[PDB]
């Protein structure tokens, strides 16, 4: 069976369970070539699909595009095909004055400004990690040297209004949103991004193991706008996350 | 003076003031093709963007990928660059079972079952196109040979709990989705998508002027399988109808 | 048969299948000799109903009274008597600077600021208007020589708080509306009334064909006490313009 | 000093501070007969509004219209030329097996299935009446004869769907309202109107005293059709007991 | 036959039909020792459970704890042992200025910012009393010659933030409370307390008889601080109060 | 110098403590204590008993909440400010997956906001999810321990009957909302019930405080409703030798 969007078999995927994540297809091939004879598998839409070998065993990267909408065809369909484990890495805008460019950090539970999330549990329900995926990447961003930040990340579905940025064409931003980068920062939230809320509640729902790292390229106190070696240790990290999950 | 996520400048768009927003970056370059002197911008992430002329003006062309937080960045970002009309085309199913695949859908208002929306709107607020942009559709759809169907889309951000497929890993449903399908049926809503929702609220909201035109290529309610030469004449309409919308636009 | 509240039976239509549903029951009487052969049939409590002939075929006048309630009745009565085309003309308030006075609004989409809606169809369901009826009043509207708005306008189930209105006996407006022109006008709301969103929202979800079209008598940037000489030419004018509407949806 | 709707001046209302508010324009008359001196005032819309003399003090009687949207207008112009006391005399439909035809229920508080009861307080808020009036209710109803039942109303925004009735032009109820008419008879709801939510909210939170009284005319256990003679003497008795009321609230 | 968590069984009760339930596990014996044979029966957690008799008739006294939670226990359990109705007590904050220390309210309707009432009817179900138990409470407050305020009490789950405090750890009060106070001040709310919402909800949706009677110990809007013996003497009055009012409950 | 308002302790008692351990019962906190170093009473009032000790040398305060997150809240605001940081809940809960068994511990990872107070701290989109530190801590002591230890989500629920949908009561009711819900949560893979972690995790995560919480399970729901009363011997034992190592870990 070849699954609607991805493009790619169950055999394809050389008994994966493990599925290394990140937003841009671009992405792919470089955290494919991190790890052993990486094969490219296909590309289609936002999808660009990769298996490689890590400690001889098979593993997937495959991108999610932006978003939950995005993210949650891609989850779906790799379950389909047999993954259980879903490593997320990306960028981030840190909003507490004390996280730095550079920082990592590793999502505890998602501020649930999506929409995406409500198609898998009610907004009741906790976006929260699996814990040894948590535990994962917690240790593996220790241990490459990193500065790492455990905690609240408020994940929304827009990069403009949802994220309280004003230097927009409108300018404005709903009424919803107004002070609400104060109101995060407050209550000790560490940063935004657009995914976890979508694959931590859809996967802590669906008997699916996930969690997320991020690296910061940009500090919300400093300016709205923005990060190369970020993201190259971000992806380091990410695959040692992922070595030890395997078993 | 380059935008974040698309990569282009003003000065790139040649002064457009009009976009053409499909969801798959495949799909840009076979749009552009259509009008005069398409060039390619830029490729990132999801967005490809190219640049064309239609009757000696610049428009633009811009993949959004799928959903509606992708769809958000590549609209506010072309706003930022001078885009004021977004014309969305794709291909879609259909839920009601007097509409056929090949036939053509014109949105006059989505059903927000998305996230992205209320980041411009609250719920009150309708997600519906600007008038005039619809009706260029509907005029385009309808001189294309079209059986062409005016009405509600549900606009959804999943593909699989949110329009009601249990065919899943799970195979489960939430329960605000569970029975879903029959209440829109039963509402006159005429196909499910993934964008619709978000475009038009943002846009409805913020001084811009957009609609939605789509190809049916799967009903929900017939077991038939479409052939691949019906499939292949509705992509080729789909993108024919949303140019000569956007030429009627441009008048 | 016979219905609960309008006091009219399907007899009583003479085969009619579309409405003019205005607010006020001194208007219809207005409307209908506007047509021929005008017949009044009833009056009970705030409906009033006649027929009368257009064009030869029969059509209804009957009033909804003030607010999405009284409309849901009429609406759900008219159609269990074989009504199937309802065409709303009413007075409103305009909250758009480059609005005039006199000028008339074609609704596209409604904020549902109502709750009657919502025995419909849940939030998330676009209150918009069929497409043929808003294209019929849109055309009959700009032949009158009327400057015609098309575009969105905030329904609200109080002529007070939820149209943020501080005269009032307390002076007080709860959170919820506090701020919530501003809101519109930013968000491109051209109008407010009171029975647009019900009356979409029912339509639209119960196979029925419904449009509104409004004539500006205040500008609420401006004076809350129209000047009665344009009052009369603006009430004039829009009844002259719905049956003009319903000229052009007849078969 | 004069108010938008209503067609009256504070000095018409010869300093009455207390209103009775029934829903339908005909019943204004059968009850200011019961007053002294009653004079007509005004009839605009769905609102007519007599004073008369009770005891040698002013009141006025003022017709509703059917709804919570066109109830708050009167409601809020009434309080504008100085009227501090609502008593509210309706129709109603019974739930409960043991509530009979011809008796009367005194509302304690209303399930708020209606929208403007949030144009003035969040859901969260009671929508309860003032003590003192449904003190006064309760023994005027008693002092009638009336069999009295003291307790819970579901206060909705339409006729139909809202008080889950089936035999309508779709007979379709959306989701929210399925099963709900077996939800608040479990919970000891008495009968269904459509006012008090909005009157009672609106009241409590504005410095306003109100209450609303109601004769049963149907139980919908039972039949929707009444026999004449019953509703008739359950009309008349109804009235009676709300003018009673009155007086207990002058003293 | 024993329950969960009040560790009493049917025959502990003697019979009871009524429960008296303050807050404060100490002030059971206070308030059992007004009537006559008081006779402890268990404590576990929050929930000191004593049976009395009044005018020969078996009355329970149980503690609630603080919130609703702890309050729809007891309430259950009471009430699988037979107990149909239940007068709470207790003394309050005041927020109107002209509610004085030593003053009673009797709550006619509650603010529900609570979450354990949603667990028994939703949002728009009124927290409301039974009217013969508010009827009771307020004829027993009137003889003790107190000054007795019949209104809305708002029922928060937290005593901090829900009461717009910000005198606390953090100063912070999120959205949904900031400017609270103001708003239930302005819509004439006569006090806070923390278990009213929950205990009527609950009750008025499960054919059980409940009302609540507070004597007022402190007022947000005065600066002044109550001296020992007002304060003594309005603790005294409650309990006095809450059994006069069982009294008048018995049948 | 102040001593908080309801716990009638002060900054000084606590002799420096920054950690508090938070059973539900008040009789618990003495069999907590004891497991330290040094156990001093310091006060009771209402469901509030507290004890200070040492543990490896550092004060440490155990403090019962009594049931729910009101009576929660209050604890913990007051504990924070008299300068406690971090806060270990212990208690008891039925576990809702049939592998779970009686004797297991359960480490909550994130709750599901079936409560109120949380709404008091932090809108609903907000995760109810622990310290990781906490959690962390708490599974090590709990392995350590012998047991057998589960991560996961626990559905906290402001009521002990209905929210956890029980109908072994005197209604034999469950409102919609959760009627049909232990089954939703068991398919998400929610491991058990209780009543204070979304108001506790909640609080914490948005206040700048660490909190986590651990539970014996003494039923399971997929076997019956109400648990035996006597299988809370060992297990209750076991939890509160887990959690003091969880606070040696903290310190
Ligand atoms: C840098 C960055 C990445 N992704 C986001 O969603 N927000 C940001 O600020
Ligand atoms: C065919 C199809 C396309 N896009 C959707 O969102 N749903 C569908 O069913
Ligand atoms: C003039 C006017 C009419 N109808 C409304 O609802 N609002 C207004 O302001
Ligand atoms: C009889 C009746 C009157 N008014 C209503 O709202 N419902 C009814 O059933
Ligand atoms: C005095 C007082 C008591 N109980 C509350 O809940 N709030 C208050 O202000
Ligand atoms: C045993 C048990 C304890 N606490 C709860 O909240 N639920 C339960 O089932
Ligand atoms: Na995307
Ligand atoms: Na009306
Ligand atoms: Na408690």
């Amino acid at each position: 069976k070849t699954v609607f969007h991805l493009g790619v078999t169950e055999a394809d995927l050389n008994g994966a369970t493990l599925a290394i994540i990140p937003g841009d297809p671009a992405r792919v091939q470089k955290i494919a070539e991190l790890m052993d004879n990486p094969v490219f598998l296909a590309s289609h839409r936002e999808y660009t699909v990769y298996r490689a070998e890590l400690d001889g065993q098979s593993v997937v990267v495959c991108s999610t595009g932006i978003g939950g909408p995005s993210t949650s065809i891609a989850v779906e369909e790799l379950a389909q095909l047999g993954v259980r484990t879903f490593l997320r890495v990306g960028t981030t805008g840190a909003i507490q004055p004390h996280v730095n460019v550079g920082d990592m950090i590793v999502t505890t539970g998602s501020v649930r400004l999506d929409g995406a999330s409500l198609h898998f549990a009610p907004m009741e329900f906790p976006a929260v990690p699996d814990f040894d995926v948590a535990t994962a990447m917690k240790a593996a961003a220790q241990e490459s040297g990193a500065t790492v930040h455990m905690g609240v990340t408020a994940s929304s579905d827009t990069f403009y209004p949802g994220q309280e940025r004003y230097d927009t064409f409108t300018g404005r931003v709903v009424r919803r949103f107004q002070g609400s980068m104060k109101e995060w920062q407050d209550m000790g939230v560490l940063n935004f991004e657009m995914e976890s809320a979508t694959l931590l509640t859809m996967c802590a729902s669906s008997g699916l193991k996930a969690g997320c790292v991020a690296g910061v390229i940009i500090n919300r106190t400093q300016k709205e706008i923005p990060l190369k070696e970020t993201e190259a240790r971000s992806i380091k990290v990410v695959v040692e996350a992922a070595r030890k999950m395997l078993k």
